[PDB]
């Protein structure tokens, strides 16, 4: 469950949010391979509501009409081609699992779907799975509305619908096994794991019944013996009665206070400031990391439309979150989830975002190709953050210093430190409203880094900073807060 089945070397997933499954195999192709990514976390490819008011909204793709791997992604053929494609290449597929529930009770009976499939929420009625009025939570739910009411009520939050969505009866063994039987379909693909949609809704072990039920990964790419990577979507802050320890036995679990902390710190919130780092992980009341799937942002965070509310950092702040990013790449914490994003038309009124439904670039309806410029950018409104210099740089960064330890801390009292890793690599942050120059202790060996934030290393020359560390170990890093990027990172790979 606890493995991610990556490539040995590769220590990070890019959530390559909305793509077209043919965009996705070239990207395994042309750059995630060749840069260093062990994985894509993708959209749900089992087929779902078409929303027409608003106009195909992203959160339309949570909402299941059938298991059918039928959607605007691409279809079935499609989605083989893009995961023995990126299989082929050493790129994992881990898919968006929805199975705590169907559509939105009030969604019009038709045929009003992604792949023609009928349904009828109205009477539970779900012929292409098939689903019935016996597979649904209605009679368990005992709200006077049947919806969520109360989170401080484990049970109703299990047993009701979230807002409307029909809830599955996740305990009867037909319900485990239809939804079994759709995984274990894309086990036999070759998807290296699940990230499992809404688990705070689901009991942790009707969840573990599930999972029992799953084939070890396809023999023809993985070791036999292999179990599918497991993490859970569990939005776990304040004291609240459903507590993300309760999952540890299926697998990992999403600790969104990361990003929601880390977000404070950096935008310097109520007196936070990054020296406050200097003990960041389980010292902070995370859960364990090896339990751990950690980001800066998600698709459902980027938003103002989640957990974290307005502290979370994404690409609309591009200088704070390049930083953001680069801490959470440097340091040993979890395993990290990459964002990768579209631009929607942010539209802020009474301090929140009417466009937040927006989903994702199109024609009509027909999600944009991703077009990559000659500067190695996207173009039709993809963002691909995973392609900025900075942030590519720092999963390289990642899997050169994996395994090495936590190492010479160093802070201002204020927001200016630096850590490395190991022998390996090292890290320094300029947060403060002055300039920072030091001469740190940095542990790597003698010798001249290119530093990856703001250059390359081109065959025997750095096309940014450089950085000359002594035979001590000693290096001398200046850094003004009026720099494009505030940080300086260099690693074993990036000397000269
Ligand atoms: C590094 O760049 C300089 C020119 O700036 C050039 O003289 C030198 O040959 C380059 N070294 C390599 C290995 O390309
Ligand atoms: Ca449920």
């Amino acid at each position: 469950q606890y493995s991610p089945n990556t490539q040995q070397g590769r220590t990070s997933i890019v959530h390559l949010f909305e793509w077209r499954w043919v965009d996705i195999a070239l990207e395994c192709e042309r750059y995630l391979a060749p840069k260093g990514f062990g994985g894509v976390q993708v959209s749900p490819p089992n087929e779902n509501v078409a929303i027409y008011n608003p106009f195909r909204p992203w959160w339309e793709r949570y909402q299941p009409v059938s298991y059918k791997l039928c959607t605007r992604s691409g279809n079935e053929d499609e989605f083989r081609n893009m995961v023995t494609r990126c299989n082929n290449v050493g790129v994992r597929i881990y898919v968006d699992a929805v199975i705590n529930h169907m559509c939105g009770n009030a969604v019009s009976a038709g045929t009003s779907s992604t792949c023609g499939s009928y349904f009828n929420p109205g009477s539970r009625d779900f012929p292409a799975v098939p689903y019935s009025g016996w597979d649904f939570n209605d009679g368990k739910c005992k709200t006077g509305s049947g919806d969520i009411e109360n989170y401080n009520d484990a049970t109703q939050v299990r047993d009701c619908r979230l807002t409307g969505l029909l809830d599955l009866a996740l305990e009867k063994d037909y319900v485990r096994s239809k939804i079994a039987e759709y995984m274990n379909h894309l086990i036999d693909i070759g998807v290296a794991g699940f990230r499992l949609d809404a688990s705070k809704h689901m009991w942790p072990g009707d969840i573990k019944a599930i999972l029992d039920k799953l084939h070890n990964l396809n023999s023809n790419w993985f070791p036999a013996g292999s179990k599918p990577f497991i993490y859970q979507e569990v939005i776990d802050l304040g004291g609240e009665p459903i507590k993300s320890s309760d999952y540890f036995g299926n697998g990992r679990v999403t600790e969104f206070k990361y990003g929601a902390k880390l977000g404070t710190v950096i935008r310097k919130w109520n007196g936070e400031k990054m020296s406050y780092l200097k003990n960041w992980g389980e010292g902070w009341g995370f859960v364990p990391s090896d339990r751990a799937l950690v980001f800066v942002d998600s698709h459902d965070n980027q938003r103002g439309h989640g957990a974290g509310g307005a502290s979370i950092l994404t690409f609309w702040d591009a200088r704070l979150y390049k930083m953001a990013v680069g801490f959470m790449l440097a340091h040993p914490y979890g395993f990290t989830r990459v964002m990768s994003s579209y631009r929607w038309p942010r539209q802020f009124q009474n301090g929140n975002d009417v466009n937040d439904w927006v989903g994702p670039p199109n024609n009509n309806g027909v999600i944009k190709e991703v077009t990559i410029n000659p500067d190695t950018t996207c173009g039709n409104d993809w963002v691909c953050e995973h392609r900025w210099r900075q942030i590519r740089n720092m999963v390289i960064f990642r899997n050169v210093v994996d395994g090495q330890p936590f190492t010479n801390w160093y802070d201002n009292g204020s927001n200016q430190v630096a850590f490395g890793r190991g022998n390996r690599g090292f890290i320094v942050f300029n947060n403060d409203d002055w300039s920072f120059s030091l001469t740190l202790q940095t542990g790597l060996p003698a010798g001249t880094y290119c530093d990856v934030i703001s250059g390359d290393k081109i065959n025997g020359n750095c096309t940014g900073i450089k950085i000359y560390v002594s035979d001590d170990g000693k290096a001398h890093f200046s850094i003004s807060n009026s720099a494009e990027d505030p940080f300086i990172a260099i690693h074993a790979e990036s000397k000269l």
